[PDB]
């Protein structure tokens, strides 16, 4: 019979960033469990996307750097269903830079150095998928884990993540399906998680000057460090496993929908909004792998194939354009 | 005979931000001279653009806010020559916020409060113009002035500005024309200004991760506070007056050039680079009206009508695509 770990690894997009000998020695370490989870998630998502899109192949770049860890970047471009799809993982080990350390103190985190250093590990998966068809929505997700070794055998750790949808026009069934899938995943771990993280997602992706959100939300969480490491991992695992069922059915349903040049135009304006969230409010932080805010590499991976920016006459009062603008300004409940 | 100031004002896009009664009382104040210069420049540029583009009209929005000063924003969109053109002016009076003050100290500026306050005035013009034709280049320019009243009758003041070109493909004649026009303007005020500011421009618009500049540069200067206020103003005035001759001839020459769908595609990728400079390296600073870095309003005004982002096969070794990439990576002299 095939070795359990070997079997898992044959299904990944590329070999793990961490030496397989190390993962084999420490199967129960959260760093091991989380690296395998992010690799699994990346593979599950890429496989689902590749099954849907016959028009392009993933390029898979497993990379490493001396100071910047390693990762696996999977990119699909200009396919028949997806104009852009990126699914990346990163794993970084090292000692925290004085700058990184300083920033955490500003957010109220107190780190006690071990020797003179702060050994740490940060890892995560992050993805942005932009369909070609105006009626097939964009998705973003990310799931990550951080630990830092302090004085004594004490460790400080936390998880972060989220999954959010950016439709061109509102589709009620799609919105409910997406949110319901996320809520079911969260509810397994406690009834207050989805409502909290749904609200957090509505608040976080706010393009402030327009008074509009990027999309229809989903879930967002950060600094998640209770009740226990294993319990939070199981929650994150449920969330990561919800991505494909939350999303691929929407793309399969809508990828062939007819659309007008005007609907395509509107899609392009909505894609410009997606980009603008970064331009104005999330331009790049070097420490983005373990705090809210994106690293440059992530921002680049998120860009669509094309976008449009143009000052727009208020749309007809009962138009689909007006409807989506209203919900971006005033988010709604989708599941209770 | 028409009143000199009234005659000047009839040529502006809208009335000055500052009460005309105040400008009339203090004709010799640098705030007056600079406000008139920025209004003149805005009008000269808009008039030149409107003469070239019969396909769209400028919308002119003269606005004010209680805490945020006032301005005049002129916008043209989706014309027959320009896909986007923005020419804005802002004039803000008030007392420096503790945050703004703090930032200046970080840059090594030392301000001595008058009473408990730092009364200040900041003003400027800023513009981004994106032609439709791949062969007609994008331009950006800005010219600004800041003063703050300190303890005693002492004032701290400085100017900043620049003018830079972002071609889709390199055209040697265009590059020389543009740079020559700027150099002639600078040289009138001293022989070391153009070489210094040309290099500064090459260094500033560096999209670091690609190792490429946004375009072919021009001039860039900041914190310009010597030799005297009148001398620096006259220099800035020469630079502002060089915009139209540096640029409009290039648009008139190339706006009708034939282009291929591939050249249009490349233009779209170059426009994506333009946007990416903000996304990564210049995302927004609230204090951008008096320091390097753009305010959100400026970033928005700069966005093109459309852009593209796509990971690209290295172009043919002697292609025009390869040539522009090489010069973006390794800037050249254009005039000596």
């Amino acid at each position: 019979e095939e070795d359990e770990l070997a079997h898992r690894c044959s299904s990944f997009m590329a070999p793990p960033v961490t030496d397989l000998g190390e993962l084999r020695r420490r199967p129960g370490d959260m760093k091991t469990k989380m690296e395998l989870l992010i690799l699994e998630t990346q593979a599950q998502v890429c496989q689902a996307l590749a099954q849907v899109d016959g028009g392009a192949n993933f390029s898979v770049d497993r990379w490493e750097r001396k100071e910047g860890g390693g990762g696996i970047s999977c990119v699909l471009q200009d396919g028949c269903v997806f104009e852009k799809a990126g699914v990346s993982i990163s794993v970084v080990h090292g000692n925290l830079s004085e700058e990184a350390a300083k920033q955490m103190r500003s957010r109220g985190k107190v780190l006690k150095t071990k020797d003179g250093k702060l050994p740490f590990c940060a890892m995560g998966v992050s993805s942005v998928i932009h369909p070609k068809n105006p009626h097939a929505p964009t998705i973003h997700f990310n799931y990550r884990y951080f630990e830092v070794e302090e004085a004594d055998g004490n460790k400080q750790w936390w998880f972060g993540g989220g999954c959010d949808l950016t439709p061109t026009y509102l589709n009620q069934e799609d919105a409910v399906h997406f949110h319901r899938t996320l809520k079911e995943a969260c509810d397994q771990h406690g009834p207050d998680l989805y409502p909290k993280f749904k609200k957090w997602c509505d608040d976080y992706f706010f393009i402030a000057h327009r008074g509009e959100r990027r999309g229809i939300g989903g879930i967002f969480f950060d600094d998640l460090d209770s009740p226990s490491k294993e319990e939070v991992f199981r929650f994150v695992q449920s969330c990561a496993r919800a991505v494909v069922p939350s999303y691929i059915p929407l793309v399969k349903k809508h990828c062939d929908d007819s659309f007008t040049p005007q609907e395509k135009l509107w899609q392009q304006l909505r894609r410009g909004r997606y980009v603008e969230f970064n331009l104005l409010y999330d331009r790049g932080t070097k420490f983005g792998l373990f705090t809210p805010g994106s690293r440059i590499e992530s921002i680049l991976m998120s860009l669509p194939l094309t976008a449009r920016w143009e000052y727009m006459h208020s749309p007809s009062e009962n138009s689909k354009e007006a409807e989506i603008l209203e919900v971006l300004r005033h988010p709604r409940d989708w599941v209770r």
